């Protein structure tokens, strides 16, 4: 009885802490491999809730592996600009109720100008209200939104599921009477800035990637699921196996 969008709703994950440490000084060091540490505890949600998500289970199990590890940055940076939207008005940027970064957090991570470029995805969700059901289908759409570029081993479930969330989002966009007169010009500002954290997370994941490779002569820590994901993609990467999707482009 419950629609995919009330299944999305219940299945969201709970928002976690990062365990910040007051006691330890803020260098870019210590807040990389906390942020590390929160977005491992964070990806073992995600991997809980695409077990649930409607739709996923009837993709082939190596290629739900693949799409999550095709999109985890985009996952999280989405859920990110949400929180930093909800619970600050994207005045900050929210990753955790203990972990909340202002500009001078912004500096002391070594991340000043990819802080800067996921604000401006919050800012967004400022100026266009977006709301959590456009949310929760929006954030189904990213996970779908970045393939090997040597093919899924089924294009045609992959193809079905993609089809049925653009279809969700676009008939919720439609029918809701707050949109009632500019409802295809607000479908269309929200692929475009689906769009637009291509740019973003390739941003993300380049520094993320280097960090990695150099971990041990930078003292950035990384958290076994980080890393599990990161041994899996980055030779996909350097192999140059990944096909972002645009809507525009
Ligand atoms: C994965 C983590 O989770 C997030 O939400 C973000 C994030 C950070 C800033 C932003 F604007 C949007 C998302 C993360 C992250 C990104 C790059 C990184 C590392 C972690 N870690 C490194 O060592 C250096 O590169």
């Amino acid at each position: 009885t419950p629609s995919p969008v009330m299944v999305l709703e219940n299945i969201e994950p709970e928002i976690v802490y990062a365990g910040y440490d007051s006691s330890k000084p803020d260098t870019a060091e210590n807040l990389l491999s906390t942020l590390n540490r929160l977005a491992g505890k964070q990806m073992i949600q995600v991997v809980k809730w695409a077990k649930v998500l409607p739709g996923f289970k009837n993709l082939p199990l190596e290629d739900q592996i693949t799409l999550i590890q095709y999109s985890w940055m985009s996952l999280l940076s989405f859920a990110l600009s949400w929180r930093s939207y909800k619970h600050t008005n994207s005045q900050f940027l929210y990753f955790a109720p203990d972990l909340v970064f202002n500009e001078e957090k912004m500096h002391q991570s070594a991340m000043y100008e990819l802080c800067q470029g996921m604000h401006q995805i919050s800012l967004q969700f400022v100026r266009l209200q977006l709301t959590f059901e456009e949310y929760t289908i929006m954030k189904v759409l990213l996970l779908l939104s970045t393939i090997p570029k040597d093919g899924l081993k089924s294009q045609a479930a992959f193809e079905e599921m993609r089809t049925n969330y653009i279809k969700e989002l676009r008939k919720m966009v439609t029918k809701c009477p707050n949109n009632s007169g500019q409802s295809w010009q607000r479908f269309y500002q929200l692929t475009k800035l689906l769009d637009s954290m291509h740019d973003l997370v390739s941003d993300l994941l380049e520094f993320c990637f280097y960090t990695f490779r150099e971990s041990h002569a930078l003292k950035v820590e990384f958290p076994a699921m980080l890393v599990e994901i990161i041994s899996d993609q980055l030779p996909k990467v350097e192999s140059g196996n990944v096909k972002p999707l645009y809507f525009h482009r």
